């Protein structure tokens, strides 16, 4: 017997619970007997607990002298049988000592929600002060067995720290002392279970991160029952069920590279709901979208272009090339506007232009291109291989090749000529020509030497004059030699060279030269070639040469003075 029933002194019309528990091996089946055999009655009642191991005897309302007996608690297993006894005395109210316990305030009908605490009141008085006991659904309550959740207070009440459905019942408080026992009126405690389907306190939050790249997705969900929180990627779960948290569940992702979605799954017996946060890995930009030309100049193009991107963009990169002379690509980095002027171009050329955008991940693809042409300019160069001969004794035919650097559609040429070249060229005789590469002029004085110089022009303006060619109006004699070049062969030698003559049959060439400015004029005649090597000269000194051709009719015009020096 781990509990033994005490003798009780009770009140008429009151209650009297006798407690009797046993133990051992085998486990017993207890009983309650009066005078040997269990002569049962209406007002008496047994409430067996722990599978008939211990059992309370309850009597109510108490009557005197009917109920005043010694009662036997039987206890037996396969091996052993021992009784224990207890007496009941039952007094009327009018014959109670002054000190007999009295319930000043018993418990009240109480309602409370699960896990929240419940303080069941009981206040008594007597001499000596009575120790309080509680019965719930006719069974005594033991604060020890509750894990310190339930506890009796000196002041009187019984405290339930965390409510549970099981804590519901009729409650009776009982004031016990040397005089005897007194019960309170019963009072129910209800423990209501509010049914609330789940919702999210904090939703799972979408993010944009860099590649690797790490983010904690928090997800909080509340309700009643308080819902479990796990993570899913599509159809598969990620959090396990060994220690799956409730209410909260953070997902710490690390080293992310692919943009993936994630579902938080709030779940309980009442219902399931879900919310999806999408992690996105910031990507490269998109093509800025075809640029457009605003201005042009001889040397510049300037353009504007749409961002082409929903997110902002660190800067832009222009790439371009001359379509005219394919290649190479030119770059302009670190452009921080949607407007740019590409300068340092060459006039009258057309360029294909693209645009790319850069963000913190890198540089995106390029736009579609825009082809466009730079404006015109005056030519940077003169007509080439300018030539002249006589058709008659008084008219001259001149021709030339168009200049390598026209900077524009060539609108014509202009031809300056005279036989007093020491004047400025602007004073010379001059007239215009069309884009053709050849003209004539007459009204020339017979047996003379005219010098001729030619320039090209465009809508914009004049180019440079060619270098002076000159022609003698005597006919039959050959023309002035072409592009006479002189270059140093050795420390005592110079190699003269010139372009092959046109049609005219030259008998011999006539060469004249001298040392520096003030040296003796040497003369040499030789058979027709395009080059001649001058031998036996002085080291590191300068010589001046000029050349003319001879035909049967006579001596042609001389070149201008060409100068070159021997090695040194
Ligand atoms: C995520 O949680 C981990 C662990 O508490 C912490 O070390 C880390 O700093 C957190 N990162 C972010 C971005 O919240
Ligand atoms: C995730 O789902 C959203 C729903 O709008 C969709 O827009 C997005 O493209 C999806 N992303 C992935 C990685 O499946």
């Amino acid at each position: 017997f781990i509990k033994e029933p005490k003798d009780q002194i009770g009140v008429s019309g009151g209650v009297a619970s006798f407690v009797c528990q046993a133990t051992g091996d085998p486990k017993p089946r207890v009983t309650w007997n009066k005078k040997g055999k269990k002569v049962n009655s209406q007002r008496f009642e047994t409430i067996e607990f722990d599978e008939s191991a211990g059992a309370v005897l309850r009597i109510q309302p108490l009557r005197t002298p009917r109920d005043e007996n010694v009662y036997e608690c039987v206890a037996q297993n396969s091996v052993g049988e021992i009784t224990v006894h207890a007496k009941l005395t039952v007094l009327r109210e009018d014959q109670l000592p002054s000190g007999f316990p009295n319930i000043d305030m018993g418990p009240q009908l109480k309602v409370v929600e699960r896990t929240r605490t419940a303080t069941m009141l009981c206040a008594a008085s007597g001499n000596p002060d009575p120790e309080i006991t509680w019965f719930k659904d006719f069974l005594p309550v033991d604060p020890s067995a509750s894990n310190g959740r339930i506890k009796q207070l000196r002041s009187g009440a019984l405290q339930i720290e965390s409510s549970e459905e099981t804590d519901q019942g009729k409650y009776e408080c009982v004031a016990t002392n040397s005089a005897g026992v007194r019960y309170s009126s019963p009072a129910n405690l209800y423990v209501r279970v509010r049914r609330v389907a789940p919702r999210f306190s904090i939703l799972p939050m979408s993010h944009e991160i860099m590649p690797g790249g790490n983010v904690n997705i928090t997800c909080v969900a509340v309700g009643s029952p308080m819902p479990y929180v796990k993570w899913m990627q599509g159809a598969e779960d990620l959090t396990p069920e060994d220690d799956m948290p409730v209410g909260r569940n953070v997902l710490e992702l690390t080293d992310v590279k692919d943009s993936a979605n994630y579902t938080c799954v709030a779940m309980s017996s009442l219902g399931v709901i879900e919310a999806v946060a999408q992690i996105t890995v910031k990507s490269l930009p998109k093509a800025p979208g075809t640029p457009m030309v605003t201005e042009n100049t001889a040397t510049s193009i300037t353009i504007t272009w749409d961002s082409g991107n929903p997110d902002p963009v660190s800067y832009y990169v222009i790439e371009y090339k001359s379509k005219s002379q394919d290649g190479p690509y030119q770059i302009k980095e670190d452009i921080t506007t949607t407007r740019y002027s590409i300068g340092g171009l060459s006039p009258n050329s057309e360029y294909e232009i693209w645009v790319s955008a850069v963000n913190s991940i890198g540089q995106g693809p390029p736009s579609e291109s825009v082809v466009t042409r730079t404006g015109e300019q005056a030519p940077a160069s003169a007509p080439r291989n300018v030539q002249a001969r006589m058709l008659s004794a008084t008219t001259m035919i001149v021709q030339w090749e168009e200049p390598v650097e026209p900077n524009g559609l060539i609108r014509g040429y202009r031809v300056y000529y005279t036989m007093e070249p020491e004047h400025p060229v602007g004073n010379w005789q001059k007239h215009n020509v069309d884009d053709s590469l050849l003209t004539t002029v007459g009204s020339l004085l017979e047996d003379e030497t005219y010098t001729v110089r030619v320039l090209a022009f465009t809508s914009v303006g004049d180019g440079p004059l060619s270098d002076p060619i000159q022609v003698k109006t005597q006919q039959g004699v050959p023309g002035q030699p072409m592009n006479l070049r002189a270059e140093a062969r050795s420390e005592t030698s110079i190699t003269l060279s010139w372009s092959p003559p046109r049609q005219e049959s030259i008998i011999k060439y006539e060469l004249l030269f001298r040392e520096g400015d003030h040296g003796r004029e040497v003369g040499r005649t030789f058979d027709p070639t395009t080059s001649y090597v001058v031998e036996d000269l002085k080291p590191n000194t300068e010589y001046a040469f000029r050349l003319a051709a001879r035909s049967p009719q006579g001596l042609g015009a001389f070149t201008p003075v060409v100068r070159q020096r021997t090695l040194g």
